[PDB]
């Protein structure tokens, strides 16, 4: 790919890297759409053990997320990105930023239920 | 909520098993890219291409930054205080697995970086 190209990505890992990072944020969102209808359940139930194990989930994935971040944050910083590569990452930021703030917001809604 | 908390022999959490899935597929690629790029190295060495040579170096440093990030990651979760035996053993294996990729790339940079 010449160096003068804007409108595509001109590295190999760079293309491959987000096509991975972006399967991964699919399967991260369907959990934790699947994490909310655990809540609704723990919301019934008080089960301490889901509680728990939503937790647990929830911790996990914002680990791995906060990770992401740091490496999506760091690429976006790079001083050679055509227009293209630049918007993508700095768009996967946002997209993790969101991400982050939906595990969050339903974090404390579970501490929340009372078991 | 469903696998029990006392299981030695599977994943007890939902997103490790989806996230150590998702690396496994990861490496496989990385490995396939290392040797795709020691293919371009010998071209390189042929050529003196100083495009090849720098395209070379550009893509090993961005499978590093990402083999250093994923390496952080893996060495992290090894150190949790809750792991069964399945666990700790995938997430040991998974830090060494990186470890020989990070090697192997940083070999073919000097290579690469020594072609004239």
């Amino acid at each position: 790919v010449p160096r003068g190209s804007e409108d595509k990505w001109r590295n190999a890992f760079d293309h491959m890297l987000m096509e991975e990072f972006e399967e991964k944020m699919d399967q991260i969102e369907h959990g934790l759409l699947m994490l909310s209808e655990q809540y609704k359940e723990l919301e019934k139930t008080k089960s301490k053990e889901l509680k728990e194990q939503i937790l647990r989930e929830l911790t996990i994935a914002e680990n791995y997320l906060r990770g992401a971040l740091k490496f999506m944050q760091q690429e976006a910083k790079r001083t050679d990105l055509n227009m293209f590569e630049r918007y993508n990452f700095e768009t996967a930021v946002s997209t993790i930023e969101i991400l982050v703030k939906d595990l969050a917001e339903l974090a404390k809604k579970v501490k929340a239920v009372k078991s």
